[PDB]
């Protein structure tokens, strides 16, 4: 309990009161539950704030209240926020999409492709040359061969994981050295699958820029668009005590702590490093539901939104669901965000063309244009994340009254 954080206009947003009331209900029982220690949660549609609550507690030890300014380890929220980012490149000629990652980090020039085969003591890998180069499309839709050590398994996976890719105080440049060292797990070009692939488009922006990922960030997208608590580290002293924490069973992602954001080190991790609010993550969102704009403010042009909401692993793209496609069917992938491409088949509400990602700390969005429509939610948990979002967008859409 504690409940709305501003003003609200849920009839003129296309909602029922008893519908949003589903939200609150369910919010409080998970936190009875014990799911996660507390929640905030915004909707926003046809230009007016739907929905905006905050429950319980951001920290369970400490005993902190949620608030709208309670700070979050956004994990792969990051990733809409880094490829937007190297969009803005893309956008004044100075990066373009087909280009080999090569060109920007020559390491990855001669990497190779890892493939499972029997030898005399069991399963092993046969390495061999890629047949194309890695593009920087391939690090923007996951098409790259760059996995991720923690996520399922295989003999690649168990090479990241035995290659210690985490250990030290390291920067993006040297992150990119430690990737292009691996066997990639697919031939670039030519299969989806989620890994590494945004934090080397982090370091790729730096090369272009001459600046770091969270300089660059800074000065053409968090600044201007107001999102003064979004970065890779809480460095400000009055806001360290504002980060939100999961329940003490509950705080362990790829088998290791949450890192500490409040201790400033050296990476900037564009798939997995950054902190933000929920008010911080609903400007950006906002601005990509207004097709590259906010405030009279333009940071992208309409054709460039719709260009990375678009699918770029459609069957006519030749690329095929690698052994853990997350999105699931009826669900391609664009440049940094989910695209539903059915309206049925998805177990879960929305709407063709909607757009989304989450974080392996319980925090999620989405952007749904044909419904004029954006959420973010905010909670502090790893295990039941899923099942939490999935229900969210259930609740949300079933909370209508009207259609767009």
């Amino acid at each position: 309990a504690e409940g709305p954080v501003t003003a609200t206009k849920p009839k003129e947003a296309g909602f029922t009161s008893e519908g949003l009331a589903r939200i609150d209900a369910y919010l409080k029982n998970e936190i009875q539950a014990k799911t996660m220690p507390g929640a905030v949660m915004m909707i926003k549609r046809n230009g007016e704030t739907a929905y905006f609550s905050s429950f319980g507690l951001r920290d369970p030890d400490t005993k902190e209240p949620m608030t709208a300014e309670t700070i979050f380890r956004i994990y792969s929220m990051s990733k809409p926020i880094t490829t937007v980012a190297a969009m803005m490149l893309v956008e004044e000629g100075k990066l373009q999409l087909d280009e080999p990652v090569s060109k920007y980090i020559p390491s990855f020039a001669n990497v190779k492709v890892g493939v499972e085969t029997k030898g005399e003591n069991g399963m092993a890998l046969e390495t061999g040359p890629v047949k194309r180069a890695i593009t920087i499309q391939d690090l923007m839709r996951h098409t790259s061969g760059i996995t991720y050590g923690f996520v399922g398994d295989g003999l690649v996976k168990k090479a990241y994981i035995a290659s210690n890719l985490f250990d030290g105080d390291f920067d993006n440049a040297e992150f990119a050295e430690r990737i292009a060292k691996l066997p990639l797990v697919y031939q670039p070009g030519t299969t989806w699958d989620y890994g590494h692939s945004t934090d080397i488009l982090g370091r790729v922006v730096e090369v272009v820029s001459g600046k770091s990922l969270y300089q660059f960030e800074k000065e053409r997208l968090l600044d201007p668009l107001g999102m003064k608590d979004t970065g890779f580290y809480v460095t400000d002293p009055a806001k360290k005590s504002l980060v939100a924490e999961a329940m003490p069973n509950d705080r362990k992602i790829g088998g290791s702590e949450m890192f500490d954001p409040r201790v400033q080190k050296k990476w900037e991790p564009g798939g997995q490093g950054m902190v933000s609010t929920i008010g911080d993550y609903a400007r950006f969102t906002q601005m990509v539901l207004n097709g590259g704009t906010l405030d009279g403010k333009r940071y992208l042009s309409p054709k460039t939104i719709a260009y990375m909401g678009s699918n770029h692993i459609p069957q006519a793209s030749g690329i095929v669901p690698g052994a853990y496609y997350l999105p699931g069917p009826g669900v391609g992938f664009g440049l940094g965000f989910a695209v539903r491409t059915e309206a049925g088949v998805t177990p879960v509400e929305g709407s063709v063309g909607d757009l989304s990602w989450g974080g392996a700390g319980g925090t999620v969005f989405w952007i749904d244009p044909k419904e004029n429509l954006t959420v973010v939610f905010m909670a502090p948990m790893v295990s039941p994340r899923a099942r939490v979002w999935r229900t969210l967008r259930n609740i949300v859409y079933g909370a209508f009254d009207r259609l767009e």
